[PDB]
Parts: structure tokens; sequence; C-alpha cells
């Protein structure tokens, strides 16, 4: 339907620029795109949503409230989508890391504000891994 492509010409180039990691050497490729699509179809979501910045936003917003009841399988998607979505809004984050902060910071402002005390505190962070 009217060229079922995720990223256009100018977008494709920039896409290849961004990398999976900030201090890595592995850049983004079509694999990372088509991949998320093959998975979306499993999450009751069409891969066509990636053919529109407006849609890429709904994806992150949908899985957002599901990031709690989901494993890495959903964590990886959010990452990729974050980079792609940015591309459409004319963004080329230095890495998949700057992409998550650019979308998280917007929400952090409200968090650190609403809390500004119960969202950090001093010493009170525990952790216990399994075997
Ligand atoms: C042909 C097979 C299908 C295909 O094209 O699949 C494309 C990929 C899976 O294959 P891959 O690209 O080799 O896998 C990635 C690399 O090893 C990368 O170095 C690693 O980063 P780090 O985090 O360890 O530094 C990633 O780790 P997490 O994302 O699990 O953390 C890992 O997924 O699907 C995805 O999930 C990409 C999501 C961005």
């Amino acid at each position: 339907g009217a060229r079922a492509s995720v990223l256009s010409g100018g977008e494709l180039d920039k896409w290849e620029k961004i990398r999976l990691r900030p201090g890595g050497k592995k850049q983004y490729k079509l694999k990372h795109i088509v991949w998320a699509s093959r998975e979306l179809e499993r999450f009751a979501v069409n891969p066509g949503l990636l053919e529109t910045s407006e849609g890429c936003r709904q994806i992150l917003g949908q899985l957002q409230p599901s990031l709690q009841t989901g494993s890495e399988e959903l964590r990886s998607l959010y990452n990729t989508i974050a980079v792609l979505y940015c591309v459409h809004q004319r963004i080329d984050v230095k890495d998949t890391k700057e992409a998550l902060d650019k979308i998280e910071e917007e929400q952090n402002k409200s968090k650190k504000k609403a809390q500004q005390a119960a969202a950090d505190t001093g010493n009170n962070s525990q952790v216990s891994q399994n075997y």
C-alpha cells in the first residue's frame, strides 16, 4: 500500500547512523527495524504503525503501561521504537540511550516534581539476585 516502507530515503541514511549502544561500534540496520515488526504482529499490533511517526508514538505508549507485566521481549521493542520514532520527528540521537532519555526526561519533570523527595531519598536501595 503506497510503498510499505518504514524509513524513507533520507530517514534510512540517518537510521544507519544511530547505534544500539552509546559506546559501541554496532550501528542500526534494517534488521533492527523489520525485527520489531515481526514481533509487533505477535503483540496484536500491525507493523505498519512504523510507517508513520504518529503511530510510532502509540506503540511506546501502549507497551509503556505494559513494561511492568513484560520481560525483555518488550523491553527490546521500546528501545528500537524509541530510535525509529525519533528519526521520523527529525531526530538522530547519538545512540539508543539518548533516545530513551529524550522521551523519559519529559516524564521525569513531572515525577521529580510530584515527588521531589520520595523519588530518590538518601540511602535505602536494596537488591538480591537469584541463583
Ligand atoms: C535475523 C534475526 C532477526 C533480527 O534481525 O533480530 C535483530 C535483533 C536480534 O539479533 P541481534 O541484533 O543480533 O541482537 C542484539 C545485539 O547482540 C546487540 O549487540 C545487543 O546489545 P547489548 O544491549 O547487549 O549491548 C542486543 O541486546 P538486548 O536488546 O537484548 O539488550 C541484542 O538484541 O533483535 C532485537 O531485539 C534488536 C532490538 C534493538
